[PDB]
């Protein structure tokens, strides 16, 4: 039975125009910040990445919330893996010429995430007061969050771009060979990779000089060209339910996270856990016949089921970094995974009551 699922998808599709209205305000403010950021010597090669739920056509439930990525090309870099994490790294430089534009942010031979982000926040803070066209406020440190016309929030991330070969930790990741082909995997790995400033906490405290790997652009490519067949979702006979299953999984977590926001258990779960689990199910079911539109109910049930297995077994590997486990006991406590398991199972057993705005 896919009736309630198909109902939700139609309701979610009605948010397209509202998201579009808000997006216009954001494109205006962002184009302005990039024009002013490009003036500084350090952030000269800064640009808009254009990755995320929005550009992957999976943006469900929040027109007053946008996430934007700012890429900055860094030329000849050397990476040093932090504490055998496989996902966190220190950014070092190797050549002599020319005079590196980021020299000002070096805290030794290592590029400071804090000094980099401070200048980024400083230029952004300086340019939001100069702009009079719309009312823009910058929200406090908790990378940079704006509030346009007192409604739209914009989360702005800075990401370093490296056209180098992907780190060794990714060597056995992106298992798309039997689904999207090895030909495609070769083409995709030749593309750049990004590093977003994210500190790593070992329990005692922060490492505020590390950068985490990002493949937002590859996730978009894979989601927007997702079939084994090149004509998947181009004709009546070749329509699939891949994206619809991801939209439903994303919405399932958001609704349950909303329902229990005052409880604090589900705070550690994110749409990235859902998306990662989704890509794993795509690897398990490589055929477009396994994703038939008529089988939506059965396909979403495998996604729910796989996600629950990950919660029980405390095992959800990053799709690009196999050795990094997103459901490690050190990241998410067992009681929290058990609460989310309890809730998802109840929902599945009662024809998803949370789909009806709880
Ligand atoms: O939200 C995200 N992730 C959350 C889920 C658990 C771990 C960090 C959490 C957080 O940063 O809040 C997230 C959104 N894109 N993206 C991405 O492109 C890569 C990674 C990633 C994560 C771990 C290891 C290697 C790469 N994460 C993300
Ligand atoms: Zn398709």
């Amino acid at each position: 039975g896919a009736s309630k699922l198909r109902a939700v998808l139609e309701k979610l599709k009605l948010s397209r125009d509202d998201i579009s209205t808000a997006a216009g305000m954001v494109k205006g403010v962002v184009d302005h910040l990039l024009l002013r950021l490009k003036c500084d010597s350090a952030f000269r090669g800064v640009g808009l990445l254009n990755t995320g739920s929005y550009y992957e056509h999976v943006k469900i439930s929040a027109p007053n919330e946008f996430d934007v990525m700012f890429k900055l090309e860094v030329p000849r870099i050397q990476l040093e893996e932090y504490s055998n994490t496989r996902a966190y790294y220190f950014v070092k430089f190797k050549r002599n010429p020319k005079e590196n534009p980021l020299s000002q942010f070096l805290e030794g031979e290592i590029l400071s995430a804090s000094k980099m982000l401070s200048k980024f926040r400083k230029i952004i803070k300086e340019e939001i007061n100069d702009i009079k066209d719309t009312d823009v406020i910058m929200k406090r440190k908790r990378a940079v969050t704006l509030l346009i016309s007192e409604k739209i929030s914009v989360d702005i991330t800075l990401a370093l771009e490296s056209k180098s070969s992907w780190p060794a930790s990714t060597q056995e990741g992106l298992r798309i060979q039997n689904w999207l082909s090895a030909k495609v995997r070769k083409q995709l790995r030749l593309k750049p990779f990004y590093l977003v400033p994210k500190h790593a906490k070992e329990g005692n405290g922060f490492q505020e000089e590390t950068w985490r790997l990002s493949f937002s652009h590859i996730e978009k490519e894979i989601l927007n060209n997702h079939g084994k067949s090149k004509t998947c979702c181009e004709n009546k006979e070749e329509k699939c339910c891949r994206k619809d299953c991801l939209k439903l999984m994303k919405y399932l977590l958001e609704q349950l996270k909303e329902r229990f926001k005052d409880k604090k258990h589900l705070d550690k779960f994110s749409s990235y856990h859902v998306k990662t689990a989704f890509f794993h199910v795509c690897t398990q079911n490589p055929q477009d016949s396994q994703w038939d539109r008529k089988d939506l109910g059965l396909c979403f049930d495998n996604c729910v089921t796989y996600f629950l297995q990950c919660l029980r077994t405390e095992k959800l590997e990053n799709y690009f970094i196999p050795e990094f486990n997103l459901f490690s006991s050190n990241l998410i406590d067992k009681r929290s995974k058990e609460f989310l398991t309890k809730q998802i199972e109840y929902e599945r057993n009662n024809e998803f009551p949370v789909f009806d705005e709880f």
